[PDB]
């Protein structure tokens, strides 16, 4: 009831109530109708969900000038298994999703006001952003009547998607408010990698001008320049150089050098040179979250006897916030009562206590540790097997009764609460209903087998050792997900542009797709053509085997070495700036973890 | 005159010489005998590094059973360019580096004192090693002689010749002791891993069962392992999950999720758990350096006139530590007397001293950045008309390779030899300077003169100053990691005797399986484990991570054992996962010690 209770403090509390809401829900972390906005924050959050993902099911824009076969013929395009919408279908949900978007982006006036909703930047971005989208909806909805348009050259609608959905969900604009504060940093190292490419690749140009390696491969400083951009990915290791060894050994003490050089000394570069930038914005960002915490407490103490006042309202101006944050960081939150302790004779009474302080005992958990490796035994025994297993339907219908026993033993032990507060706990919760759930419906067999697997994890997560690593792992997994979210939404985009610049080049008619890699290493499936398609694509691209492939396939498709600019740029803010990211946020998480270890050792000491 | 000085001091010099002798080389960082030890210690280097190169030209022992055709057919056996030493070539030089092995081991036998000497077991070890080398020579030497021996099925020679050097440079004894701590906490993560493989390779397995994934890939929970862990290295993606994309879109979900995780979360967890330990390793080895040279410096306290005449030779008990250290850094340390002192009134008269501030003008350093700008377009100049024209470049050249002479004369003529060689630029003027000057002098083969040309622009990265911070880095690095990159090397040694033992003659242009093989089918067929040479370059290719598994399938088969793969995936657990790993840490912990130190240099001058 905390939320409620702060509500209510709030807009109708005695101003006592309202410093002593205000500073619970700051140490956690017109009041009214912010109330009754944030009240529907689901339906905002499903809705730009749904405003993005219906990108996935639009038809591409290819299929709509008029292809032979037409993209019904779904192999002969190598099309995804996603259905595509119908007119109807993308009218109807354009029009749903874009009137709720409407209804979210000025529901805020009901607090901000007018003067402040039109002298804020980021409602008034916003509002252009809705307006640009009404406007292409109204736009797409006119072209249904060939009196208002005859041909649409190029779709907005679905940039103004993504962008609609970063702008919406904070935690990405503030990451991209990181990103933007170390790109300036991070353009040096690009200019000084770009530098070196240059030189390596012109003195691989000169060294083997006539050589059958200039004769093949390196023909040209640009082609050189190109190759060994590659082979700085070492992407095209050995092949590229095959050439060279063939007619002199030694020159592979030129290809080893300038490998060991590119990847070893100047990659890590890039590496620490984003892992630093990273760290100071980090630190930077965090001051202003801390800024604003202080800012708060300061409205408390403005909203001796005053302190015992809030000290009693604390049992439920410099001197005050160091009094808030003493109180803060000394005292653990408060207690929630179980809708059980009603019950004085039922409770309370000590057979219930003695209970509690067994299940509660180390050696009761050693048992449940016991009796799940013992299901876990009886998995790998069944596995064995595919009418004898029927009788492992009762063993499955056993182990569902262990775990529903086990969860309901710790919320006896330790209420709704202080159970379901732990990640892994709420695990033990998801992974005994579903599989509860599974096995009644059965009294799929290979996703029951799959679930029973699934919760095998339990014993992992048990582990002492393993357990801090686990611990990691947990935090950094809700950690990272506003990163992979920015990366996600990057691949959208640059699936958005792929499926309008390449869509409907790899197909069965297409007489120089047979000469292309895609059609040798029998890529064909990973194209352009469809936005699914596009965004597996993009994966492959990501994780970068084989990933030159794709880029010299669309070069001998479209015929042009522009086409090269969307693949080197992708390679560019992918791999460089955000996946470095990546590597330095788990690093950081690592060392933290380790650093917290360490207090508690020394704090113990 | 350093070292002569502080010898001197120590073998000749008067204890108050002795201790300024023993001060100043410990803030540097039997005497007789033990300087001789290390006046010799070119000597006994050169011949560690021969001795670790014989292993390059040694004829590969399966040449020795008589194959058909034989090893003067590289083209069948796609044999390297080196040549194989003769029976007596190789006695030869055996004979001759094993006596100046005998002789450097031994020599420290006399000054060190027996008790001591066998007491270290450094010594012991050494000595063991050699005596099993001796052992080696003496049974190959025999193997000339029908009487000893019929045949010998291995080698041991290769090895030890390797640990020997392993042994004999103390940067990289101490680089394997300091990675011998952090093994059993790499043990761990590697214990997690491999659990993690083996459950989402079970996963996999019962997933696709019935699938053509399964059918065709996962056949069996075995192939499903091996493929799973080549996939997280991502070597085989897309390749290895075709199959069930085919079948079903849906079906990349999981591939996804397995590679995302593999990648991701989980090689960047065993990156930080190198790091950490890497980390503590290298403070607990930092740590151990500064107190020997505390202890050090207590002898050399053990050894108000008190501090004056002992302040007096500082010119050339905590409280003395604690003056060790702050003499060692509150002022500037000495400079030898320079050659031309035998010449002093030339060398000090007056237009010396105004010649040399000119040259220590920056106006100067402008005009000779300018030079340099119109060298650099001078070549490009050249080279993009030769794309007898280059014949007045040629002429240029002259001019330019005596601008530099002249350049470094007048560095030397403001620095002497001494506050020259200190700095690291121009230590590498001095290495390209000369050189260049002796190639262009003997022209006075062309795309060498050019590619020098192009080797003289290096300058022009480093001296620009945002940049310099990264040079810095850079050119502190390659000293650096010089320890590490040598224990890999020495781990690709071992590596390819093994590999030559094993997989030497099985790539030959007479063998029917190989036209199956990835490797035939990539053109990989020099990429070969049939000489030392070829060995290496094929261990280069495999750090490298680049189609990798194109050497574990084609060995596999044409060995047709499994167990061949055991050589491919200790290759990449050893390597990989422990070594590169290392690297890494290394290099980003060089890259924050700069920026500590610009962050300190900054604060001190605010």
């Amino acid at each position: 009831t905390d939320r409620v209770r702060r509500s209510e403090a709030i807009t109708h509390g005695t101003p006592f109530q309202k410093a002593a809401a205000l500073v619970d829900l700051a140490e956690d972390g017109s009041a009214r109708y912010y109330f009754i906005f944030t009240r529907l924050d689901l339906i905002w959050s499903l809705n730009y969900f749904a405003l993005l993902f219906l990108n996935f099911f639009e038809q591409p824009l290819w299929c709509e000038k008029n292809p032979k076969p037409s993209c019904k013929d779904r192999d002969y395009y190598y099309l995804g298994e996603l259905p595509y919408l119908t007119n109807a279908e993308s009218i109807i949900y354009e029009v749903i999703t874009l009137a709720i978007l409407l209804v979210h982006t000025f529901f805020p006036i009901s607090y901000e006001g007018s003067r402040i909703f039109w002298t804020s930047r980021l409602n008034l971005v916003k509002v252009a952003c809705v307006v640009i989208l009404f406007v292409d909806v109204l736009v797409d909805f006119l072209y249904l009547s060939p009196l208002a348009f005859d041909f649409l050259p190029f779709r907005i609608a679905p940039y103004v998607r993504v962008i609609i959905f970063i702008l919406s969900i904070r935690e990405l604009r503030d990451t991209l408010v990181l990103l933007s504060g170390m790109l300036g940093t991070y353009l040096n190292i690009l200019a000084l990698w770009m530098l070196f490419l240059l030189f390596a690749s012109w003195i691989a140009f000169v060294m083997f001008e006539d050589t059958q390696q200039g004769l093949t491969v390196f023909t040209s400083y640009g082609a050189t320049l190109y190759q060994m951009f590659i082979l700085f990915t070492t992407s095209n290791n050995p092949d590229v150089w095959i050439p060279a060894y063939k007619s002199s050994r030694w020159s592979s003490v030129f290809f080893v050098l300038y490998v060991l050089i590119g990847v070893y000394f100047v990659t890590n570069l890039i590496l620490a040179v984003v892992y630093d930038s990273f760290k100071e914005q980090l630190a930077k960002q965090v001051s202003g979250m801390d800024q604003m915490k202080r800012r708060m407490l300061e409205k408390a103490f403005g909203l001796k006897n005053q302190c015992i006042k809030l000290f009693e309202q604390l049992t439920n101006k410099d001197e005050f916030a160091d009094l808030c944050q003493a109180i803060a960081l000394r005292f653990q939150k408060e207690e929630v009562p179980s809708l059980f302790e009603h019950f004085p004779q039922i409770y309370h009474s000590a057979l219930s206590q003695q209970l509690r302080a067994f299940v509660r005992s180390p050696n009761f958990g050693y048992a449940i540790s016991f009796i799940l490796i013992i299901n876990f035994i009886a998995v790998v025994v069944e596995t064995t097997l595919n009418s004898a297993q029927k009788p492992w339907q009762v063993a499955e219908f056993v182990f569902g009764w262990i775990y529903v026993l086990e969860m309901a033993l710790k919320i006896y032990t330790y209420g709704f609460e202080n159970y379901w507060r732990e990640g892994a706990n709420r695990f033990d919760f998801l992974v005994t209903w579903v599989i509860v759930i599974g096995e009644t419906a059965t009294f799929w067999i290979r996703y029951l087998l799959l679930a029973r697997m699934l919760r095998l994890i339990r014993l992992l997560m048990n582990v002492q050792r393993y357990r801090a690593f686990i611990a990691t792992f947990i935090t950094l997994i809700p950690s990272l997900m506003p990163y992979l979210g920015t990366i996600f939404c990057v691949l959208c985009i640059y699936c958005s542009i792929g499926v309008q610049v390449f869509g409907g080049l790899v197909n069965a008619g297409n007489k120089k797709l047979f000469e292309t890699e895609l059609a040798e290493d029998d890529y064909l499936l990973f194209n352009f053509n469809d936005y699914p398609n596009g965004m597996v694509t993009l994966f492959n691209l990501l994780v970068m085997g084989n990933w030159q492939v794709w880029m010299e396939s669309y070069k001998d498709l479209t015929g042009t070495w522009w086409s090269i600019t969307y693949f080197v740029s992708f390679y560019v803010i992918t791999i460089l700036l955000l996946l470095n990211l990546v590597v330095a946020f788990v690093l950081e998480a690592f060392f933290t973890e380790l650093d917290l270890e360490e207090e508690e050792k020394c704090q113990g000491q």
